[PDB]
């Protein structure tokens, strides 16, 4: 009923990367939005950015440098996909480590995971720099956030201890 809202919040796990989750969430979600962990300049150096920059491809890079150009910094941008089955992306800018309130604004940065119209997600384990660290903050900052919605959530992370951490959280 992949297309219909869930009855209730549904999590898929992967531990792999964007390219596995992104054959899985193919597979088993068939639609779904791909939570990118940005900056707000969008830029895609690096990490889950430069996977998702290169997978989508020029048009999804183009719309994203001409948007920051015209409209400046962006903490939250929804953009086309431009891949077949990919809904959208949401470029997610999440907080950083020591940041005031890490908590609040973990919370805050998965509340804006969500997409108005759209059911299924992947969403990658916000990082607050070094991998690994504070993924159990991240993760329970996700369960928060998402608590009562009915969506689907495929979490990924290259970690199987982050993804064991969800596993053993799970109520």
């Amino acid at each position: 009923a992949t297309c219909e809202k869930p009855k209730f919040l549904e999590y898929k796990t992967c531990v792999g990367d964007l390219t596995v989750v992104i054959a899985k969430a193919l597979d088993e979600f068939k639609e779904f939005c791909i939570v990118n962990a940005a900056n707000e300049h969008m830029t895609h150096g690096s990490g889950v950015a430069k996977a998702i920059a290169d997978f989508c491809g020029l048009d999804f890079v183009e719309y994203c440098e001409d948007y920051v150009k015209k409209h400046g910094p962006q903490q939250r941008l929804v953009t086309p996909s431009f891949v077949k089955g990919i809904q959208c992306v949401n470029n997610v800018v999440g907080p950083r480590h020591g940041d005031n309130n890490l908590h609040e604004k973990l919370v805050a940065a998965y509340k804006n995971v969500l997409v108005d119209g759209v059911v299924n997600y992947v969403v990658p384990v916000l990082s607050l720099g070094i991998f690994g660290v504070d993924f159990k903050m991240s993760i329970d900052a996700m369960r928060e956030a998402f608590e009562g919605c009915t969506i689907r959530v495929l979490l990924f992370s290259l970690s199987q201890e982050h993804i064991d951490y969800f596993d053993v959280t799970c109520k």
